[PDB]
């Protein structure tokens, strides 16, 4: 039969989770104080568009409609995630950003700072993924377009051959099906696109700037670049063969203005050589010194930076510098795994040094450990589900084999420390229960 | 009598570098091409300078004599100054006295107002510096001493927080000069008055609406943007006077384009047990057979990189930066050191990565740090001589001197390690 399907109807994964959710201060948005707030964003839009169609020389309006999948996505924000268990709006929403039309395009705002006045210091930064774009489709939703990395390093002679995000695209898919797979339900729903960079890119921006950078290449490629990575000779460019292009789209979260958020450290972004000859990831010391330092003090941060460490662990991310919460939620509020496109880079190396807050720490989520326990059986391997989840998407296959059954392979490393914990503490001591 | 002048007095301080320079193609500036962008500059500035004073004194004239610009015209293929170099010790002498004129954001930072997002606040970023423009029409980076208790500050996290900021960047240019790297612009300590030369100064209209008067009456100016995230939000002098570190501007990149490139030892990795990631060479066979490292010069130049950075303890350069017009095997300019000098008490052998893994190091080098592990020139004897000069002396505590004695013991004993490995032959790569 189907291993996905199972998984879903085993049930550990139709458990209740507690404590039960209150409506209104639960919930991420006021419904009310939210839609006025994305009405008013509509007609600005609209008034845009009116007089943008005005400056040039030539529709109905749009309409902000409640049931777009959009909305319900960030109406289902709630104290438990991102979105609901096996949740008919989540499947939707993968289906509209894979489908429904584009009607604007433009720099995400952090780029747009980096429009200068060119400096390669700010350039050259990590993690950051220049040429990305943010699109906006017919249901006024909006999504995070990175598109795949394609120029070679002869290209880009400044860039590191091994720090290049070639799986770029890959790992942000790749990652949300883990996350729903796991049940952790703290990424955005992410979905594989092939794009027509001219209708669905250039012939729907009012920037100047993105429609001046796109050109013709001599292969006869229709193409766009960014100007100030191409002269710090990083990448700049990415072409369709010759209008079509695939990438990568993340469903926008909840405007800040409508749910702040902040960015907290990562304790354990690095690791340290102590003095001989005891092991960072065995030495205890730090996360006791950790335990005492707000806001690691409550049980559930320091648990929720172990889920963290695991998902990261399994995906191979050792670039989570920071994660982000809801301002709504407090200190006590989920963590959000944003910007995964460090994942998946190598199928061939496992990073035992993510996992440090595990087996540092040796105490772990009872619903995470149950999770990870049934996926390590047969009948539902993480491999398996895995596979199957990623056949629904249009750039299938998203992961290789390599990569599928590195899965089982760190699946069976956290669980191999979970028991090195429980022989130095018990189980009483390791496995913690939840609120 | 005194360690530091019997260091810069000895034959190995003393001997010529190879190959000497050839005049035109070494130089990082033509002189005439950029004395005449700086005259347009200061016509430029005292443009607006004299329109901005209407809208409420004699001009500014750009004088060839300048500290600042001989030492952009000194910076040659050799380092930023050179060894014994007057020039620099005018410089340091400017920068610590002469007054301000101007006072601005740095010009990363004016993108991030804002338009509020705690993605790109959070980032080894000093959202509280500024730039200070001298009476010599002269510029530094001005990076003001953390000041904020981290209960101030939810976000930060303790044991991340540059509170020896200030101090490492005067620290690591005096321990530049020491190695004769020559590869940190000069810095200096300063306490500044923080109304006299910033607030009465500056002709930013929102650097003017964020000084403040703290309710115990000291002056303070604010980051509205990380206040909101939580973070370090905040310098106040007390109440005027504030300390800080000043960094002297390298030449605008409009007359010397440099280049970021990551550094391939930034982070470690866990090997399939028990062969460790310092001995292991396989990495660094690896690097050199991959550009710009297969010549012999880069790959010199990024251990030296990192013996720099293990004496200080800097985990965190993920990138180094170079000039243009120097091309490949040219040196490496070591900005930005504030990670540095953190912490007294633990050696981060990782950080040498690249010397442990390649095994060679540049003859000039070894014969540096050798002299320096002597008593006669023992480097922290040296270093706090050298540090008294800065107004904010002694800048380093006794543990952090300390600490350079023993990190340069470790860096030798590594050497030793990959002479045992490989032979002299191999190790000790010559000019
Ligand atoms: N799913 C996501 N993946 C990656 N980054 C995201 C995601 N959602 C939001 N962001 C980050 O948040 C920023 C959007 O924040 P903002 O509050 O401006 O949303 P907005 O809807 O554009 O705001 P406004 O309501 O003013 O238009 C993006 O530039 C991006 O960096
Ligand atoms: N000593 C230093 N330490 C650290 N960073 C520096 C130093 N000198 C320069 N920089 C960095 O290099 C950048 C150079 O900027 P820029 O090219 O605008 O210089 P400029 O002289 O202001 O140029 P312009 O001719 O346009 O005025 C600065 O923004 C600063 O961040
Ligand atoms: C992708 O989009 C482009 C742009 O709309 C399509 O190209 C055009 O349609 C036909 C086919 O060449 C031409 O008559 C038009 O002149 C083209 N327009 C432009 C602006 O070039 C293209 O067909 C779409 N599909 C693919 C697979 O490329
Ligand atoms: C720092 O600078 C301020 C401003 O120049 C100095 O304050 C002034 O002191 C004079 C008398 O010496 C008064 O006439 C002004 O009204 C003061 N201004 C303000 C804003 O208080 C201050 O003395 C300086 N502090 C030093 C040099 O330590
Ligand atoms: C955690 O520590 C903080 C310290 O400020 C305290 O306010 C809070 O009540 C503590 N919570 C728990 C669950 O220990
Ligand atoms: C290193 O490789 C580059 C390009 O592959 C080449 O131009 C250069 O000459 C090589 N280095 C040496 C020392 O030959």
């Amino acid at each position: 039969s189907s291993k996905l399907q199972a998984l879903f109807a085993h049930p550990l994964y139709n458990v209740p989770e507690e404590p039960p959710l209150l409506g209104a201060e639960d919930s991420l948005l006021a419904s009310q104080e939210a839609l006025r707030y994305y009405r008013r964003k509509v007609a600005r839009w609209n008034r845009r568009h009116k007089m943008y169609r005005e400056q040039m020389n030539l529709d109905p309006p749009l309409q902000l409609r409640l049931e777009a999948s959009w909305v319900q996505f960030h109406l289902g924000i709630n104290r438990h995630g991102l979105y609901s268990r096996s949740s008919p709006v989540v499947s939707k929403l993968l289906q509209d950003m894979r489908h429904f039309p584009t009607i604007s395009a433009d720099y995400s705002q952090d780029e747009k700072a980096l429009l200068g006045a060119c400096d390669c210091t700010q350039i050259v930064k990590p993690s950051g993924v220049h040429l990305k774009l943010v699109l906006r489709f017919s249901d006024f939703g909006k999504a995070m377009f990175k598109p795949m990395r394609q120029q070679r390093d002869e290209e880009t002679p400044v860039d590191f051959f091994y720090f290049i995000d070639f799986q770029r695209h890959n790992a942000e898919i790749a990652a949300f099906h883990l996350d729903r797979i796991l049940d952790f339900r703290r990424v955005p729903p992410t979905v594989g696109r092939i794009v027509n960079v001219t209708k669905e890119i250039l012939e729907v921006t009012k920037n100047e700037i993105l429609q001046s950078v796109f050109f013709v290449s001599p292969a006869s490629n229709v193409c766009f670049f960014a100007k100030c990575p191409y002269m710090c000779k990083t990448e700049y460019a990415v072409c369709g063969k010759p209008h079509l292009l695939e990438g990568s789209l993340s469903a926008f979260l909840p405007s800040l203005n409508l749910a702040p958020r902040l960015s907290v450290p990562n304790p354990w972004i690095r690791s340290y050589t102590l003095a001989g000859k005891e092991e960072w990831e065995v030495n205890p010391l730090y996360c006791d010194t950790v335990k005492q330092i707000y806001p690691y003090n409550n049980s559930q941060r320091l648990l929720n930076v172990i889920d963290m460490a695991i998902f990261d662990f399994l995906i191979g991310n050792m670039d989570r510098h920071h994660y982000e919460m809801f301002t709504k939620f407090g200190d006590d509020g989920f963590l959000i795994h944003l910007d995964n496109a460090r994942g998946f880079g190598r199928h061939s190396h496992d990073e035992i040094s993510i996992l440090s807050p595990l087996s540092q720490c040796c105490m772990i989520k009872k619903k995470t450990l149950l999770h990870l326990q049934l996926l390590a059986q047969a009948d539902y391997r993480l491999s398996d589900v895995m596979r199957e989840s990623l056949l629904e998407d249009q750039l299938s296959p998203v992961l290789t084999e390599p990569h599928l059954l590195a899965l089982d392979r760190r699946l069976q490393t956290i669980l191999r420390t979970v028991e090195g914990c429980i022989v130095a503490h018990g189980q009483q001591s390791v496995i913690v229960d939840g609120p």
